[PDB]
């Protein structure tokens, strides 16, 4: 009963998120040790404040004078695992999280809840929020250089990475090449700005435009990273399409997600890709995808799949894989 | 890292509370182990369900696809009644959606739920005969058993007549009933909360000694009483309503009567005041102070939770 009960609790999930929006552990770390200077801190009612450290003490991340667990120390702002932006419903995924409250629309629709919650679809509502766009944007280690050195760019002189981020995926293949990242308004702003800073803006260019439209140019190499497990099969075939009409004779599609059997692995890798799965449901209808269905959604774009380089890592973001398609 | 994260998951609870809402253990447990036959019995698209399962997997409920140890205790018939408390159309599942503004409660001191739901909690409640009725049955739920200890923390020698306000069921009137079967008892509830208490004290055969009354306990009290028992209602309401009550019932006190309050780190409970209704749980210190602005004062308090004994100061 305990184990249900405790499965089961929305309160504690969200205490914490509270605290992590409230940069309640930072302002602990900063010298607010009280209820008194942490209502003022965090612009908070006293006795209610009082009330949530009460939950995280009993949670274990906080233990008239309060301090953070090793635990808790994890909310604050700089730690390495990035946890409180995670957390932070402000910033564009806990924000997203909330969709799952309809998780049995979900389920019973096979049809995202986000724009049932917000008003649009999710990167329409990014489009409309440049706030929300710049943290999802910055929330997305830039983590590129196993993929980067899992392909041989001997033939490649050039890389479109298309849906590409803040470009570090080009960045480290970058690190003979030259590259474009196709991206979307706004983030192709910060895609400039970090390659400006790495001093590549010589040997990548960012594109702003949609990649369900007839790419930008051709390329060698063309990358899909974390990009296709947001869309529906017959959204991925059109971006898989583009990109073979987008292929130099001899190129290739690469793409960057995870491509498993559905077995193997531990409970505790298999919550961590249930809950990214999960999260494409409910905010995009997207999907993870197994190593088989990869062959099929290949073949309805005229693609096969020539082979899947495998990217290890027993710790977060465990093992992934970059898989390499050939016209077929 | 591990641990931060399963804290802060939002995903896995409402998994939980999914799973129960579609009453998945309850289909399993009548025969359908396979995706395509649950997915027929609960009216969800095959697919979907199967990342569902998934989910269910790997945190251990489900195990062709059955429940877990843990697993059936979301068996609808299961005693502890935890289904209906993570179903997501019954009324606290149903509440606990405004955790999900949690920052704004810890802000403002105020609820959550009007801001989701429309009216604040008893007055949604009251539009919603399903909610009303759900609400009634999660809480009485182990009404048979839960009220004796607190009957039992009193004696009834020379109590007559008992008024339990906002008595829900009637479970505790029952329970005194039995307890000391010269006392005649009044439960005071909310409009069809009143109908199901008539029926579960005319189905335990009480109707000869104890009634029911419809009406509202911020008004004058239908009648007098030599105790009056305040059961899990004045954590529902902030310090000024809680003293209105108090002081409605200090007003039907018969002489020499007494208030009844009957009210593990419960954090849980009072942030739940906190969002659904701005109510909260009290310490001894705040009960005495409570106590003291409707004109009372603490006589004695037993430890159960605690039956608080009140007296006019
Ligand atoms: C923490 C691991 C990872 O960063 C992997 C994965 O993170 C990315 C970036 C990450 N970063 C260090 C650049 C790293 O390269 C990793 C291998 O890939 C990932 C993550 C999360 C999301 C997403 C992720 O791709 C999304 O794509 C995503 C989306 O496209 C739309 C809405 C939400 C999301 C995500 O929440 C993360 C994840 O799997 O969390 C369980
Ligand atoms: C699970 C423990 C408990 O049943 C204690 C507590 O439940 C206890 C006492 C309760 N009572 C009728 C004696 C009953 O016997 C139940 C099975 O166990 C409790 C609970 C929940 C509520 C409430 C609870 O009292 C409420 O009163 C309540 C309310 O008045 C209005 C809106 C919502 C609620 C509640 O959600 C539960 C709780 O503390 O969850 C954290
Ligand atoms: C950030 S995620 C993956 C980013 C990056 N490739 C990585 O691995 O971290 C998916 C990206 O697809 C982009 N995107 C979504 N729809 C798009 C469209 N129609 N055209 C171009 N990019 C799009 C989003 O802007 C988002 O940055
Ligand atoms: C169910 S909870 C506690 C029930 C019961 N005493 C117990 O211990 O389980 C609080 C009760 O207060 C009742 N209530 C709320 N506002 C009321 C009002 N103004 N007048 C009478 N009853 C009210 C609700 O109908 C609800 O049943």
């Amino acid at each position: 009963l305990r184990t249900l009960i405790r499965l089961g609790s929305l309160h504690t999930p969200m205490v914490v998120r509270t605290a992590a929006t409230l940069r309640l552990v930072d302002h602990i770390l900063a010298g607010a040790r009280t209820v008194k200077a942490l209502a003022a801190r965090t612009d908070t009612r006293p006795e209610a404040l009082l009330r949530l450290i009460r939950h995280l003490v009993a949670i274990g991340l906080l233990e008239g004078e309060f301090v953070p667990t090793e635990v808790g120390e994890l909310l604050a702002d700089d730690h390495p695992a990035a946890q409180r932006a995670w957390h932070d419903l402000t910033q564009a995924v806990a924000r997203a999280d909330i969709s799952f409250t309809r998780l049995p629309d979900a389920i019973r629709t096979g049809r995202p809840t986000y724009e049932s919650i917000y008003g649009k679809p999710f990167y329409e509502d990014l489009a409309g929020r440049p706030d929300l766009r710049a943290s999802f944007d910055s929330l997305l280690d830039q983590a590129f250089d196993a993929p980067a050195a899992a392909y041989d760019w001997t033939n490649v002189r050039h890389v479109l990475d298309v849906g590409g981020g803040k470009g570090g995926f080009a960045a480290a293949i970058a690190r003979h090449v030259s590259a474009t990242v196709l991206e979307m308004a706004g983030t192709v702003d910060t895609a400039r700005s970090y390659l400006k800073d790495e001093g590549l803006s010589d040997r990548v260019d960012v594109v702003e435009g949609d990649f369900f439209e007839p790419l930008p140019r051709k390329a060698d190499a063309i990358i899909l990273s974390f990009v296709l497990l947001n869309w529906p099969d017959h959204d991925a075939v059109r971006i898989l399409t583009r990109c073979a009409e987008a292929l130099e004779p001899g190129g290739r599609i690469l793409i960057h997600e995870r491509a498993e059997a559905p077995s193997g692995g531990t409970r505790t890798s298999d919550l961590y890709f249930s809950v990214l799965d999960l999260r494409m449901l409910v905010f995009l209808g997207g999907a993870l995808r197994t190593r088989e269905k990869w062959d099929g959604l290949a073949a309805s774009a005229g693609l096969v799949v020539e082979e899947v380089r495998q990217l290890p890592s027993p710790t977060i973001p465990y093992d992934l894989s970059l898989l390499v398609l050939a016209p077929a």
